[PDB]
This record gives C-alpha cells, sequence and structure tokens, in this order.
C-alpha cells in the first residue's frame, strides 16, 4: 500500500496536525493552492514535481523535530511519488 | 540582496549548521546529488523548481520553529526563484 | 516582496511604458519579444529570457533616465533579479 | 563595408551616451558589463553576448524615441546583426 497524489497531500497535512503543526499544514494548502498554474503551463510531472519536491522538504526537516513511523513512512512514500514523477518512458 | 542557484543552495545549506541542524545539511547535498542528471533528463527548471521546492519546504517548516531573520530571508529568496523559475516567456 | 516573471513582467515593462505615454517603445518590446520567439527552441529558456531581460534592462535603464516615477526602479530591481535567477546554474 | 563588434560595439555605444550628455547611462552600460562577467564561463560565450547586445538594443531602442541622431539607427542595425549572428547556431 501506498498514498499518490492529492490523497498523499492530504495524508501529510494531516501528520502535520498529529504533529501539532496547524500552520505547516496551513502553508501546505497554501503552497500547493499556487502550484495551480504550474499545472497547464509546465505540464503535470513539473506540477507534481514542485509539490513532491515540497513534501519532501517538510517531512524530511520534522523527521528531526520528531520520530514517529508515519513520518518515515510517508516521507518514503512522497520519494517515490518524486521518482516515478520525474522518470522518463523513452 | 537575492541568491540564486547553486549558490542560494549553499546560502540555505550554511543556515543549517547555524541552527545546529548538521543533518539536515547532509539531507540536502544528498537531494542535490539525487537531482544530478534531473536537469539532463527533464531540463533546468524541472531540476530548478524540483530541488528549490525541496529547500522551500525545508524552510517552511524550520520557520515554524526558530525565530532568525534569515529564515524568513531566505525564504522569500526560495520563492521568488521558484517563482521566477516556473515563469514562462509567452 | 512581490517580484514578477517571464510574460508577466514582460506585460509590467509594456504597461508601464503606456503610462509614460511611451507608445513606439512599448510596441518596439513586442516587436523584439516577437523577432525572438525560436530563439528557445535553439538555445533554449535562459538564452531566451537573457535576451528578453537584458533588453527590458536595457529600456528601464535608460528611462530611469528621462522620468521620475518609482514605478521604473521598482521595475528594474525585477527584470535585474529575474535575469540574475534566469543565469545562475545549480553547480 | 565593415560594422562594430562586441567590446568595440559595448564602447561605439557607451561613447555615443556621451556625445548625448547621457553619461550616466553611459556609467550604466559600464556596471552592466562589470556585472557581466563569469556569466561567459557559466553559460557559454553565446550567452553572455546575448544579454549585453539585448541590453545594448534596449538602451538604443529607447533612446531612438527621444533623439534624431543618424548613429542611433545604424548602431542599432549594428547591435542588432551582432545578435543575429550569435543566437546563429552552426548545426
Amino acid at each position: 500500500h501506498h498514498h499518490h497524489h492529492m490523497d498523499l497531500v492530504e495524508k501529510v497535512k494531516e501528520l502535520c496536525l498529529e504533529l501539532e503543526e496547524e500552520n505547516l499544514a496551513k502553508a501546505i494548502e497554501r503552497f500547493i493552492t499556487l502550484t495551480h498554474g504550474i499545472e497547464k503551463t509546465r505540464g503535470e510531472a513539473f506540477a507534481k514535481a514542485s509539490i513532491y519536491g515540497f513534501l519532501e522538504g517538510i517531512l524530511t526537516t520534522l523527521k528531526m523535530k520528531y520520530s514517529n513511523e508515519k513520518i518515515e513512512t510517508l516521507l518514503n512514500e512522497v520519494k517515490t511519488a518524486r521518482e516515478e514523477t520525474e522518470a522518463l518512458l523513452r
């Protein structure tokens, strides 16, 4: 099992609450909010790489101020989403 | 006073140590190293949006901890570089 | 901060030229951005952006020597800022 | 017919500014060029030249919006030539 896309961006914003990090999550929403145009102008992979990377940033430093199973689990999940996103077919 | 590319990345890995987050700096080094081919494979904006998003994710979370003037500074600098990177010419 | 980028920043500059009566100038930009579309194809984005942005700097700089409107410097700073990001590399 | 290229082109233009009483404009070209120094080593020569030339044309263009000097038009077409050549690929 593994979360993906908008789903994954939620399992994360979520864990941010469990960590009592309110603004952190509000930011994630404000960030994904702006990463709205990128979509059409640059394409889907570019749009995912930004967000997935941004979520990688977070889950990365959180994994320092806390040590839950969740974080690592998610971080590895998001990390996999990134690796799929940038990979090219041909 | 704005930084860019490798430089802005360096001035961020730097704030990490200043913050006593060596592992974090190590992480960025890893991230930047793993971005490696992306620039080749997907392009420069992709590689940039990818790494800048990550840096902004680290920074956005730290800002939810320490309160240095640097952090909010390096943040607006990262967001601005991400914005320019994603903008299209026509 | 509130920096403008790419086509949008270009668009701002043209506008500013209008807000200054300078029309043939605003008309000139379009002429320039148009006669430089393929560049992106052959040299890429950074190169394309470095030509247009440098071009806007040149415009914004000689006007800042004719008028006083704060919008000029504010705008000049952004194009300069955009140039710098565009030319920076990750190594 | 021989035309100006690179550094000399930068000078002829910087010179025209002086002969128009706009030395600040001239000092700008000076500082622009300074700032655009290592870029040559990072993005290549074609890149460095396209930014500086676009910059020069941006000036020559808006300049032309305030003077009837014959030199400007020619000085403009020259910078235009320099660019066309610079951005062209050997393929």
